């Protein structure tokens, strides 16, 4: 009995159709992924057929039902998040941001007339899109923004004019997904395509994580969106903060993908490398080491699982993501950076992965709310007294 892969049996908490969705992908992911990482991450280069063959296997945005989309579970998606991030976060990176953050807020915030427009093309890969929240001068404080849209009644339209930085896949994005202030206080969703006058997405340099990862900026010099390309259904932060509640339960399950690949190839190391004539794993400090990675991994994995079961069931909350979110990705960082450790010089070494992760994981832990943003998030709804400001 007991198998350190999954020690605590998640594998009969499972469906069927969750189970061959996860093996179906998982190939996909050690077929067509895994050997292009190095190099992709090394010289960061994001190959786009990515999308475009994840579109075609269902991937994207599975919770959805209709539309071309697959109609899954949300266990499925955290499954199907987890095998990408096993690759690599950035990869993983690109197909949250398509699926919880362009997708769903299309779906469920948007009119029927772009449900039909662009789910289908996004759902197939043939459209890459971009979530565009954060600021230069707004990150944990997305009320802050300053990308204004103005409203023209002669022709219904408004000009946003504004910058979004950090922004995943604006690079390299078809479509965009805006969220700007409005002259009433209140902020609605844009939706930009790439073309529009005024409308510019640079790419960002220097990254140290990430880096298969295409990250930019979406620059509005006054651009004019259409009646129609406006989300209906917006109105403040909520709309925005409930893509994000989406996109954080995939990120809680998919940095457990991360961590697994980092506590097999340390253990593996562990029963390869030899010194004082023995495998390192014969050692206690090393031992340890291996017994927290999967301590904390199989906690974190078993409390997606719950979290996927309510979330179909409409009983999950904004807070009940937080804490995992904010946990599984501190608790991954750590374990990265103690396999980098327990390969010694050859840890550093982007060939040993391990140190790609520890670098990737870094991001994780900041974007979708930094670990202490999900603190205070949980100290609010423990106290109910508010400490994020003065
Ligand atoms: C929430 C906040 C901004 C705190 O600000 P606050 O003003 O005090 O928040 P708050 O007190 O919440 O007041 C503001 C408004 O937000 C509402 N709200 C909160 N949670 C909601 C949810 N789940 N669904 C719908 N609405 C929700 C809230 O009730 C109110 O709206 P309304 O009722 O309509 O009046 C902060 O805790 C936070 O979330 N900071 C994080 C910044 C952030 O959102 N970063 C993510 C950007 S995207 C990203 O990083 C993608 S990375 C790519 C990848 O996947 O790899
Ligand atoms: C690779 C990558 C991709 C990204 N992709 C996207 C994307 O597609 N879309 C998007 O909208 N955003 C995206 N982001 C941005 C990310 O969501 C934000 O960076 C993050 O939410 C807030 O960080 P910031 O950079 O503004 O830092 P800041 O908000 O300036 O925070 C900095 C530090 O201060 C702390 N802090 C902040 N406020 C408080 C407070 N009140 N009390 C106590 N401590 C506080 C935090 O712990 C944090 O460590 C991306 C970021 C990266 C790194």
């Amino acid at each position: 009995e007991f198998d350190w892969q999954d020690p605590l049996v998640l594998e009969e908490q499972l469906t069927t159709d969750e189970i061959l969705i996860r093996d179906t992908f998982r190939t996909y992911c050690q077929e067509r992924l895994m050997p292009r990482i190095l190099l992709a991450n090394r010289n960061e280069v994001f190959h786009r057929e990515i999308i475009s063959e994840m579109g075609e296997l269902g991937v994207l945005g599975p919770t959805i039902k209709g539309y071309g989309c697959a109609g899954v579970s949300s266990v499925a998606y955290g499954l199907l998040a987890r095998e990408l991030e096993r690759v690599d976060s950035g990869y993983r990176s690109a197909m949250s941001v398509q699926s919880s953050l362009v997708m769903h807020p299309i779906y469920a915030y948007g009119s029927e007339e772009q449900r039909q427009k662009y789910l289908p093309q996004l759902a197939k890969g043939e459209l890459l899109g971009c979530f565009g929240l954060t600021e230069p001068n707004s990150g944990s404080d997305p009320s802050s923004m300053e990308t204004r849209a103005h409203y023209n009644s002669s022709n219904k339209s408004y000009t946003l004019n504004g910058t979004k930085t950090w922004i995943t896949n604006s690079p390299m994005a078809d479509l965009f997904v805006v969220w700007a202030r409005c002259e009433d206080g209140c902020i609605r969703g844009f939706l930009l395509e790439k073309g529009m006058r005024g409308l510019s997405a640079p790419r960002i340099q220097g990254k140290f994580s990430l880096r298969a990862s295409a990250t930019g900026m979406i620059i509005m010099d006054g651009v004019e969106v259409p009646e129609e390309n406006v989300l209906p259904g917006a109105s403040s932060l909520g709309g925005p903060f409930g893509c994000l509640n989406n996109a954080r339960y995939g990120i809680a399950w998919g940095v457990l993908g991360a961590s697994e690949f980092c506590l097999h190839t340390a253990r593996q190391y562990a029963l390869d490398r030899m010194q004082f004539g023995v495998p390192l794993a014969r050692n206690q400090l090393i031992q340890k080491k291996l017994a927290d990675m999967l301590t904390e991994i199989t906690l974190g994995l078993h409390a997606c699982l719950q979290l996927g079961r309510l979330k179909d069931q409409d009983k999950a909350a904004p807070e009940m993501v937080s804490l995992l979110k904010r946990n599984n990705c501190g608790k991954a960082l750590d374990i990265a950076r103690q396999a980098r450790d327990m390969l010694g010089g050859n840890g550093i070494s982007d060939e040993y992965h391990v140190i790609r992760h520890a670098m990737n994981l870094e991001a994780v832990n900041t974007y979708e709310g930094t670990h202490d943003i999900h603190a205070l998030i949980l100290g609010r709804a423990i106290t109910g007294i508010q400490a994020f400001t003065a």
